């Protein structure tokens, strides 16, 4: 007679949530199948003292209730201060940790610090190679995005980019266009070590938040060297190995990087109206500069679907929209082309604007996200990625993050994190007829979150292609 | 042909659980009726440098959803390494905060720490008293309680305690019986203040865990004064009003105190083979001893029945049982009674351990937790509280903590805590048929729960009358 919360997580299928928590400085593993969160862990039990849980991502594992691992850095710095918490930590820690943490099957274990073994720290987003074998980070203070060995932590390849503005106006420094320069950043200490911990190297003293774009220009975000910012954020993978793809919020361009022989290899323009691509110039071995005659839109979420064959950037707040090219040649990334651009009067405005995204198993839909400042209802639209249309938008609440999908194609699990200091939740909806099937409780800030895979196929739709 | 979550919520009721997190460092409120946490707080981020959120109890409110009030208060110091967390912090807080906090209807404000206020810091249970005027705390390390007023925060009676064993040898000192000291503890600074903040007033560096009796005897409980440790637990407080009863773990004995007399009046001797109650004994206006020829067994959990007919000691460790007396005369606690003892085969081990409970409305029912080490499934056991019998034992999974119930009394709303680094959830159970209808996730390692309690009448039943 009674109903049984059982017979919700029976459907769900045998899947582990891991979600960061941002203020709550906490990070958190649940098993769909039965409503238990199988581990925690608080950073500040581990002297961390600025533990602002950011961005994360999970390397497959055979059985994720047996073991797996996962990555998740942190933020510190005047990131304490971006939200209507109003926090008494004056001078906080500097955060930009990239903390490894294993589940054991029973507990969370710290494992280190990566940003302590390489020397580099990066605060914005994670993932994972498609081969399993190491993981990214990016970040939009310092601009800069590595790849590092999953079994050593040191960094593979690191990238450093800068603006050099045609008016140096902050008003008119992104808008009349520039130049940026991609430099490759190498290790200046000891042992193959980088000095780029914490504050080091940063331009602007916190992360951009939606919207960042008018703040900077406003000369509203210090820093040492703001003019010059391009707000790197991500750095994703092609599934079909090869390619990293660098997304520059500011510029309005992501970067295609040869990951093996460590060099850029195209850019892609972001805003519609421009070509598909900027020419990329090389300058010296270790140095690579692209013209930018304007930019008419800051540009944000970038990912592959999971075959290959399509690469977005989503466009944010001057346009909202979302570009898409062909990237079916795998040989060769400076032929890759515009193919579509979904746009909707679901971007009604300024906002909403789509951070995030996850593909279906087939590639035939996306689930991206609609995140509007308070109160607007955030949510989530449903987009047909065989014509390149919006099907659907659900509204959620407060503060729409990240979006994961279990491996079977089934459910999409997202996260809504209440701005820190309001309603927060896990949000379950079916993809077969695209009905939001409820919420559970999750008392945290979470910016990110995924399903622990299980094999190299099912990162594909993990943190590793899109953010 | 899917299950929503949402139809297992409609049937909960309009319920708002509060839950603090332990290590965590958190707290946080959920909507029993969505699913949505609606607001969590993490204490670092007001600079709690050892946010152990421990205890708590919320006031009554007209409507919850609109605005709540709540007491939470901390532990640190050394009660940082007592668990399996290998913590590595290097100047911990030493914790004993009370904070005041106010749900508004969006976020959770911190008002202020009344241990600031009053110059008093207790880390064990918080309980409002049944007028909602106030509240007490208890403590373990410090072995004083007291309670305060709601508006002020200035205390309004504290009591010290203090053992004398027969035997001066830790492994005797109990056992071999002795004398307890029940003496007014009062102020020594400016506007009425104690000097009592953090650790000042500790005999022993942390709470004694479960089973602590056998460790603080061994010599392995660190601390100036251990010889003289009672372990004060609680002040809870008789629905009838005048009196609020303290449990005093080590002699096996719950203290009567007449509240606006501000004097002792009873002694209620615990275990199997003990009178009702030891014989009070004034030494001055401040000052009153009683002699326990032997202590049988420890005790802790401590509490009234919904109608204050009947009154509750369990008897812990030594032997596993509750312990009831006739309180059915609110004019003279003098006569107070037993009447019954709740045993069970099963309880016949060193655990499991009963810290918990929770009445039906009517009295009839009560709900009490089961509680052992890793890897041993804890649970909830239901007694007959007409018959006294034990009616049905469930299991559940690791760390089984606090119970509460909605106050229409028909889901029991409990939280299990995974030693804070396992497995931890919320689990409901409907009381008609007594079926676990299972778990919701929960990244906490709580040590206490309320649901927000509506009236006065309802507080019979929450955080008030039982632990
Ligand atoms: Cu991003
Ligand atoms: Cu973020
Ligand atoms: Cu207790
Ligand atoms: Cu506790």
């Amino acid at each position: 007679k009674y109903v049984k919360v059982q017979d919700f997580y029976d459907q769900l299928g045998k899947y582990v949530l891991v979600a960061p928590g941002k203020f709550s400085g906490t990070v958190a593993a649940t098993d769909l199948s039965t409503g238990w969160t199988m581990a925690w862990l608080a950073a500040w039990n581990y002297g961390d003292t600025c533990p602002i849980m950011h961005h994360m991502a999970a390397f497959p594992s055979p059985d994720p209730y047996k073991e797996f691992e996962f990555v998740v850095n942190t933020q510190g710095g005047k990131n304490l201060f971006i939200y209507g918490v109003p926090v008494t930590v004056e001078d906080p820690g500097e955060g930009m940790k990239i903390y490894r943490i294993k589940y054991d099957g029973t507990r969370m274990n710290l494992q280190r610090d990566a940003a302590e073994v390489s020397g580099l720290g990066l605060g914005v987003h994670v993932t994972i190679t498609p081969e399993a074998d190491g993981y990214a980070v990016g970040d939009g203070q310092k601009d800069i995005c590595a790849e590092f060995d999953r079994e050593t932590d040191m960094v593979r390849y690191a990238w450093a980019f800068d603006w050099d503005p045609n008016v140096k106006d902050l008003k008119r420094a992104w808008l009349d266009g520039g130049t940026m320069t991609i430099k490759r950043l190498k290790p200046t200490l000891p042992g193959g070590r980088y000095d780029l911990q914490g504050s080091k190297g940063n331009k602007i003293d916190w992360e951009l938040v939606p919207g960042g774009e008018l703040a900077i220009e406003d000369g509203k975000v210090s820093g040492d060297r703001p003019l010059h910012s391009v707000a790197n954020d991500a750095l994703v993978f092609d599934p079909r190995g090869k390619w990293a793809v660098a997304s520059m919020r500011l510029p309005g361009v992501c970067v295609v990087f040869d990951r093996e022989n460590q060099v850029p290899v195209a850019v892609l323009a972001g805003p519609k109206g421009t070509p598909s691509q900027f020419q990329l110039v090389k300058v010296d071995d270790d140095t690579w500069t692209v013209d930018i005659p304007e930019v008419i839109s800051a540009g944000h979420q970038a990912g592959f679907s999971p075959d290959g064959q399509s690469f977005l950037f989503m466009n944010s707040l001057r346009q909202n929209n979302i570009m898409v090219w062909d990237s079916s040649n795998h040989d060769d990334p400076t032929t890759w082309e515009k193919k579509a651009v979904v746009e909707s009067p679901d971007w009604r405005g300024a906002y909403p604007n789509t951070f995030h995204m996850v593909f279906t198993p087939d590639a035939k839909k996306i689930y991206v996200t609609m995140w509007w400042p308070s109160p607007t209802p955030n949510g989530i639209a449903v987009i047909d990625a065989v014509n390149w249309e919006v099907l659907k938008e659900v509204d959620l609440g407060p503060d729409m993050h990240t979006l994961a999908i279990t491996y079977d194609g089934k459910f999409v699990v997202g996260t809504l994190s209440g701005y820190q200091n309001t309603a927060s939740a896990i949000v379950v909806m079916e993809t077969e007829t695209d009905e939001v099937l409820g919420f559970l409780p999750s008392p945290m800030g979470h910016h990110d979150n995924v399903i622990v895979p299980r094999t190299l196929e099912d990162l594909r739709i993990s943190r590793s292609t899109t953010t």
